[PDB]
Formats: C-alpha cells, structure tokens, sequence
C-alpha cells in the first residue's frame, strides 16, 4: 500500500490505430501511470447504410491503446458526461479484483470515479463497459473496448528469450456489432441507444454478427486509413477482439513471433500463416517486412473479412525482392 | 493382459461441480480404478421457461468427474435402467480403441457393461455418449457428457517442471443445447426424446444454440450454486465441452497456469485473460485468488455468457489488498 | 536473384488424400520444384441431394498437396483454360510478397501465368484462389483452394527435437459451402457459378454453412474412400481449411505430436483428444496407431461432423491389444 514516493507520469492518449508515446524498454522503475478517458455516447456510421447508437471510449471504436510497464500503477479517471443516457464503468482484464474494476466504477452520466491498480501481469489485455447484467453484452457490441498493453520492464523477449524491438506499433481493434433490419431488409436507425435495444437484442441471440469491423467501420484501415511500413520495419500489431473469436492473417506476409493469447512472458510462435484471437482477448504479433507493395490484415474467415468488414490495409514502401517471389512469365495465351 | 495383481478402488462418484475424493501425487503404483454409472434420461429444465428432453450420466449435466492416474486403468460399469427408452454407450476421449470404447459399450434399457481402459495419457478428457451415427451429435447435445481427469503420478507441474497443488478442483461441464420455438417464439415442451427429434434437428443445422449452460441449467453455478474459495486458495478450474468451442475467462482474475486444450505432459501458459476450450475436448486452469469478492466465471463471448447462460460465480473470503486495487476516487458529481 | 545453378524437379500432382512421391528428409540441397494446375470449373455433387457449381485446382476438392522443403523454391505454371468462365489466380500462405502471388497471378480463361517463391518458412500452409474483392469469399467456398507443406530439411521432430519418421501422410482438406435452398426447403442447383452467385451470398451472409466436407463431398473419405493403416504406423494427417475454423478428433486415437496452427520449426504438443484448426490455415497431426478397428476423423462440433459431412474413416489392421482396452463383461441384462 503507500506510493507516495513513486513518480507519476500523465498522458495523453490518441485515437487508435497509433498510440500515445511510450518506450519499449522501460526508462525507470514503476511508476503511477494517469489516464483520463470520457464516455461518449453518439450514432456512428458502420458502412454506408448501416449506423450504430453506439457507446464509446473517448469517442472512438475501439477505445484508445494505454501503454505502460508491468510492476507500473493504472490510475485511470473515467467520466460519465452529463448529456449521457446509461450509467457505464470498466472492467481492465488486465486488473486483480472487483470484476477487473467493474465493481468500482459504476458512474451514472454526470458522474466521474478514479481507480487505480497495479498492472502486475505483461501481456495486451481487453478492457471494456459491463454495468451489470443482462445488459453487459449489449454495451461491449455497442462499441466500448479497447486495449492496454503491459510490456515487460526490459521489453519483448523472443522464443529464446533473446530482445527484439518494434519500430512501429499499431493497435487493430475488432468488434462485432448486430444492427437490425426492418422489413424491406434494410438497416434500422434509432433516435438513441435504448430505443434500438430490443431490436438489437434479437439479432444477437443469433450470434450471427450484421458487421465486424477493425476501427470502428467497414473501411476505417483502408484508403485513407491505411496503415504504412517500409521493407526492414519490424511491426507489432496488437490485436483485440472483446466479445467474438477471430482469426488474423497478414496477406503476403506472416506473423514472425505471435503471442496469441496475448501474455508476452509466454513464448510466442513462429512463422505462422493464421493466428487466433479468443473473444474476450488481445494477442499480438511482430513481422518484419521483407517485400514492399500492399497487403491486407483480415479476420481469415473471407466471408467475415469481405462481407462484414474485416480487412485493413498495410502500404509498405522499398524495393521489390525477386529472389522471395518472381512473375517468371506474366499471364499469356495458352 | 492379466491385472489380477493389482490392487481395486472402487469410488463413489459425486455431482458436479465437486469432484470424488482423490490425491494429487499417486499414493502408490498403478490401481484398477472401479466406477459405475447409470444413464438416466428425463425433461429437465435448462431456463425459467425453457426445458430439454435430456439423456443425462448419473443423473446430472455434465456426467460426474471421473479422477485418477496416468498408468492406472480405469473399470466402468455402465448401467442402461429398464426404464429407459433408447440404447446408450459411451466414448472415453481418454482411452485407445473401439472408438474410445463406444464399439463394446452400447447397451439397451435393462441391461449393464464393463469397460475396463487403460488411462495411459495425463489430462483432463471428455467422455460422452455416441450411439452410432446420425444420432451421434443428438444424444450429446441432450445431455450426455462428462469428463475424466487423469493426473500424473507425480502431480501436476508449471512450465518449469516444478510441483504445484490446488486446494481445491472445480468441474465446469459447459453444454449447448438447441430448444425449438413454437410459433408464438415460446419454448416446445415434449413427451420424450424422439417426440421433439425433428423439431430439434431444425434448430442444430442452424448450429445457433438456444442454451449454453455451466452444470446443467442457466444460473446453476449461481445464488446458492456459487462456488467457493478464499484468498490464497489455489484452485484447478476443469472445464469440459463436448460438442463446441467455448473461451473461458474468470473476471476479476487470471489463468495463472493454462493447458486451454488440456494435457498435463504439456507446458501450460501463464497469465491468461482468456483461453479457448475447442469443442470436443476438456482444458483446465489453476488460479491463486488474490483478492476476496465476488468472481464471474464465464464463456467470453458475451451473448453466450449472458443472453445463452454461460456464467458461474465464485464467492471468495478474505481481506482486500489496495496495493492490487483500489478506488482512489468514489464516483462524485463533476 | 540467379538459381541457373539450382537442379529442377518437375512433380505429377496425385488426387487428395493422397500426396505425390517425396522424401521427408531433403536428400539434396535447395531445388526448383515445379508443378503445374489447371482451374477447372463444374458441377460436383455434395451429398445426396446437393451439388455446388465449383471452382477447383485440377478437378478435385481440396486441390492437391504439394510437397517441398525449407529452402527449395516453387515454381507452378497456373492454367485457366478456355473454356472456364471466370478469371482466378492463387496466393500461397506459404509465400512472402505480392499478397501470397494472388497480385501476380490473375489469368483470364485463355490463359497461363509461371510464378516463383521461395519456400521460406516450414510448415503445412493453406493455398487459395482470391481474384480481388468481392468476389474472394465465394471463390474459396466455390472450392479453390488446396495445401502445400513446406517440410523442414531434417524431416519432422518431436518437442525435443528429436527426430520422428510418419510412414503415411493423408492430406485432409475440410471446405465449408453455403448451397441456397428453394422455398420448397430443397438445395438449389444451376447452370454455371455466376447465376448460382447471389443465392449464395445470401447464405454465406449467415456465416452458417449448409456442408462442411472432406475431400470435396459428405462420405467422400468413408467406404471406399476410407483412409488405411496397420497397428504399429505412424499416420500424419494434414489437415488444411481456408475458410472456417474446425476442432479435429480421431475418435479411438489421439494426437500424439500435433502442431494445430501447423508450422513446423514451434514445439508440438502432445496426448491430445482434439486440436484446432483456424480458419486461413492448416495445421498438422501425427499418431502411431496401436489398436485394429474402425476410426472416425472429425471434425468435433458434432453436428458439423454427423449433420453438416465433416467425418472420414481409418479402417486399421492389426492385433488388437486388451491390456489398452478390454470388453470385461458383454451387455447383460441386470
Ligand atoms: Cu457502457
Ligand atoms: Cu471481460
Ligand atoms: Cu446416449
Ligand atoms: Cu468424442
Ligand atoms: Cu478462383
Ligand atoms: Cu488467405
């Protein structure tokens, strides 16, 4: 118990996918590390004909990545502004007790609460609402998860337990969202979250998702929102997906060390093709590009990547390696 | 072949959640261990409005938890009562031949068997019902599965190799079930097992379960079901699904060791916020619970955690720990 | 860049399950493999009553297997003849660059295209056609899509690296299909892929599939497909699904040494009763048979086994061994 004595450090978090600045290998011993995150409440634009009353974190599908060391504190403030409509709290998988801080930070809209707790296990964990009840599923597939990540003191370790860097993060948050459609088959839109809430209900006692989507959208990774390396960028992406399986695949490349349970003291796997989010969880996974052009980062079932939304891009700079891959003849008449 | 050397135990089963008494580390060299059950089929009510036409072992959904060693074998008497209507038989995931020992079990009403099997391979297994072809998936989804857990000589250890021990072990048998609709949407009720066959046929090739329930019932593991610990026990979470994928999570806590697909000899994980029990198997996780309070135990997929039924508590004793957490700020007025 | 130096080996690809010659320990160093595939389009029959208007590499469902080793180059001639009716090409998961090759193969009918990669990375990996938006989901559920299996030099070794030799490798390839029913309840049929497209999409949009085979048809690998083994084989099964994920079985057996997410330099596990397969990837399984008898290989969501097709058979020779399992008393009537 205590802490006075432990330096504090403030920060600013930013829409995903990037993150809020931060050092691989820690700069100094545990600190207290302070968030501030509101809960924002609007309708949100999932296509082109498909809105969502969503509930988010900050504003944004997923909530923003938080970055600190393991043996570091979390001391988050989490408001409930007064034009919300529900009571919201947060539950930190990556938290010991009380629901994950479920059971302390029920706030009713007007409302703020500070929790604090000690980020004692390394690995990227969920986070998200669960105000208790019947009523829990419905706020995660309206839109409120996201992620921190708790990285060891001295980094990430490969499978000998040697270190290895990134030299880019990005956060690819995934969520599946049940939106209804009235009778011609159309999308409905509602004036708030609640009154779309039976009809929504009755989609997800199908399990059958309308949308699943990286970002917050069909799209939001794609086009302008793709995402960049260059050939020799060593890239972490972290992955999360609060209440749905799902299977990551990076077209044209592979997952170089994968922790698919997400918990970095475990060793990662090599060379994999398709690796596998647990509803519930984040894992992560580095790769070195090796060849430039573009690729595409997909939940691998295709019909979950194209018809519902799961697929972002990745435009990669650098010269071409015909030694890993050449078009000896390009298409020709038989 | 002969056996007539080594020594019989003959145990007395008990209902799930808790297990028959045992010990961790083997008492001594390999025993014939003798169990009997008897298969008993009846309605029984999964919801406050919604029932099932089950075929249950024992009794009960899941079948009891079977224990013992690596090098042991293992002597069922199955017992099929006269008033019974359909022919039953049962597969040990755990054992070698004649498919799991379905091919010399199927016995018809009135009439018993005796399998003896060796456990040659540490983990915790699914046994389950398997009639013979079409109706294979039909009497499982009905109710009849258990699991058996074969536990080293010597223990179980962590990823080092080094002893750990439980206090305590919890069964978690998960189940789907697929109740068919009348018109109005309520729940069918039927006469018997083959009455409702068509109807239910309907609701499976939908592969959307009606019911995903932890030891039988939605809420089973809750109110006065609640399991059970205090801080500083260690506690072997077994938890079976014999016919499809489920992704425990405890909130609030961790999986401090994980074998998510259940076999001792193997390195098990650390740290988990969630793991992933694939259909058709059993895994198991150990958790030292840290703080006191009430746990949820859960599948993570949401929906089916709360809409399906998949949620069991746990009530754990003992003195809070405001280093691991705490609420700095009660939720105040802004 | 260069390889004028390298020797060229040109393979004849066989009909799943089946695998072309190969040597599991490379016997030379780094070679050009080259293989050559035709798209063939038309009408397979699924199950009695259900055909699929299909898309296939070289006439069968999964496309064949392709052996090489770690370090040896690929080099296949793809073919779309002229008769076909829609453009394809092919990205091998095994492959770094240019989205698998899938940006650098895509051939009209009419048309051939020679591509080459670097077999870089050990492992079983998933191969597909994914001609460009879309249009990628239902082209792989069409049925293009097979496995190759990157061998490392030194052959298969177990978790401690030692070396283990298989006497037989099947490839499995599961395929999941989504065939549109009339009003009358009856599956659909027509008259070439294009018109059959919007009815399926329809289905596909539920993510429920109405097939999920082996080898290309419901029963393709029981009767006189079974698969065959003596007691004292050691049997790998490769077990490959580009779409879906699945939960493999071999109900009487286990996995002895199994690489579920299928790459070969990651430890595998062992004594497993079922491992899983996820969609976008193949994995792989070895196990010594030690019992005579019939087996079933499933995939264990049971309805997805016994409903939807995904069973195939082992029928085993040998000697049958009661000290592993003995029928100790024969149905009786209490
Ligand atoms: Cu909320
Ligand atoms: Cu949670
Ligand atoms: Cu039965
Ligand atoms: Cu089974
Ligand atoms: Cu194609
Ligand atoms: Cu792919």
């Amino acid at each position: 118990v205590d802490l006075s004595n432990l330096p504090r450090v403030k920060h600013t978090l930013v829409p995903p996918p990037f993150a809020h600045a931060h050092e691989q290998v820690a700069a100094s011993g545990p600190v207290i590390n302070e968030f501030e995150m509101r809960i924002i409440e609007k309708e949100v634009q999932l296509d082109e004909d498909a809105y969502l009353q969503a509930m988010t974190f900050d504003g944004s599908i997923p909530g923003p990545l938080m970055i600190v060391h393991e043996g570091d504190y979390v001391e988050l403030t989490l408001i409930n502004p007064p034009e919300n409509t529900m009571p919201h709290n947060i539950d930190f998988h990556a938290a010991t007790g009380a629901l994950g801080g479920g059971g302390l930070t029920l706030i009713n809209p007007g409302e703020k609460v500070v929790l604090r707790f000690k980020a004692t296990r390394a690995g990227a964990f969920v986070y998200h609402c669960a105000p208790g009840g019947p009523m829990i599923p419905w706020h995660v597939v309206s839109g409120t998860a996201g992620c921190i990540m708790v990285l060891p003191r001295d980094g990430l370790k490969d499978h000998e337990g040697k270190p290895v860097r990134y030299d880019t993060v990005y956060y690819i948050g995934e969520s599946d969202h049940y939106i209804p459609k009235d009778e011609d088959g159309t999308y409905m839109r509602f004036s708030d979250p609640s009154e779309g809430y039976e009809d929504m209900v009755a989609v997800m006692d199908t399990l059958i998702p309308s949308h699943i989507v990286f970002n917050g959208a069909v799209g939001a990774l794609t086009g302008e929102g793709a995402l960049k390396a260059k050939v020799g960028d060593n890239v972490l992406f972290v992955h999360s997906q609060p209440n749905r399986d799902s299977r990551p695949h990076l077209i044209g490349g592979h997952g170089d060390l994968v922790w698919e349970t997400g918990k970095f003291h475990n060793a990662p796997e090599r060379d994999l093709e398709t690796w596998f989010i647990r509803g519930g969880t984040a894992g992560a996974a580095l790769y070195k590009f090796l060849q430039p052009g573009v690729y595409a980062y997909v939940n691998h079932n295709l019909i979950e990547a194209v018809h519902k939304g799961a697929t972002a891009h990745v435009l990669v700079e650098g010269e071409w390696d015909n030694d890993l891959m050449e078009q000896v003849v390009a298409p020709v008449g038989l």
